[PDB]
């Protein structure tokens, strides 16, 4: 549960989530 906010706040942490987030759906 402590890792959720970590990778959430950290940009360098977001591995597959970072690129996925940039993928804005229609």
């Amino acid at each position: 549960v402590s890792v959720d906010p970590f990778y959430e706040m950290l940009a360098a942490r977001k591995k597959r989530i970072s690129v996925k987030k940039k993928q804005e759906q229609p």
